[PDB]
């Protein structure tokens, strides 16, 4: 499924990320828009052999498991094909996950480099939330 940015936005925040450890909504839509286009069956191979799955690019190598990324860790505990899903629910609880674990929204290249310190409100005006 390919989402709209004001209907992720109202998904995301019915799944509970509006400030999510302090990260606001356009935070979130931001990162999503940057790592897939807003695309759940987004798919992008890394050069270690892992691969990111889905709207917000949730990678093989810690997070889900595909099979195929040797001694990999599965610590959302889900097949990676769930995180590709038009209900966005595993990837929003597997996102939670890893913003929880440290390194906060800095885990998502995208959000560093092009969201971060930005007027990421922006990406939520006009929005009926
Ligand atoms: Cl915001
Ligand atoms: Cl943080």
């Amino acid at each position: 499924k390919v989402f709209g940015r004001c209907e992720l936005a109202a998904a995301m925040k019915r799944h509970g990320l509006d400030n999510y450890r302090g990260y606001s909504l356009g935070n979130w839509v931001c990162a999503a828009k940057f790592e897939s286009n807003f695309n759940t069956q987004a798919t992008n191979r890394n050069t270690d052999g892992s691969t990111d799955y889905g709207i917000l690019q949730i990678n093989s190598r810690w997070w889900c498991n595909d099979g195929r990324t040797p001694g990999s860790r599965n610590l959302c505990n889900i097949p990676c094909s769930a995180l590709l899903s038009s209900d966005i629910t595993a990837s929003v609880n597997c996102a939670k996950k890893i913003v929880s674990d440290g390194n906060g929204m800095n885990a998502w290249v995208a959000w560093r480099n092009r969201c971060k310190g930005t007027d990421v409100q922006a990406w939520i005006r006009g929005c009926r939330l």
